[PDB]
């Protein structure tokens, strides 16, 4: 039911590094170690984003369809 906006590119990268920086930063939270990612992502090589993006896209795409399929439903009336 009502899908939940999958990855957006950054999302991947985030995951990949969070536990690593945090590994060195057991003084941060998934709000600050994450904050860092938030920035680094823009500061990556926009060549290295490409992979994450293709994934994020595929994922949100799925959503947009199943969401549109769960948003534009209960209209035929509807069995």
């Amino acid at each position: 039911n009502a899908p939940k906006r999958p990855p957006s590119a950054f999302f991947l990268f985030c995951s990949e590094y969070r536990p690593k920086i945090k590994g060195e930063h057991p003084g941060l939270s998934i709000g600050d170690v994450a904050k860092k990612l938030g920035e680094m992502w823009n500061n990556t090589a926009a060549d290295d984003k490409q992979p994450y993006e293709k994934k994020a896209a595929k994922l949100k795409e799925k959503y947009e369809k199943d969401i549109a399929a769960y948003r534009a439903k209960g209209k035929p009336d509807a069995a």
